[PDB]
């Protein structure tokens, strides 16, 4: 396993324990548990790249202590 971080514009950030082989779906599911944001309302970014469902962390060269950036974009229903 390895630690990664998810940073938001409020400064209230998340630490996750992940594997390089984990998918973006996995990560977004974790963010949903921590923040209550459905995956389709999460715009997750690593170094300017929008992270897509069906890709792994490894595909984006996300590594030990990498920081991802979370932007919320509402569409569809809010919980």
């Amino acid at each position: 396993g390895m630690p990664i971080f998810v940073k938001t514009l409020t400064g209230k950030n998340i630490t996750l324990e992940v594997e390089p082989s984990d998918t973006i779906e996995n990560v977004k599911a974790k963010i949903q548990d921590k923040e209550g944001i459905p995956p389709d309302q999460q715009r997750l970014i690593f170094t300017g790249k929008k992270l897509e469902d069906g890709r792994t962390l490894s595909d984006y060269n996300i590594k030990f202590a990498s920081t991802l950036h979370l932007v919320i974009r509402l569409r569809g229903a809010r919980p």
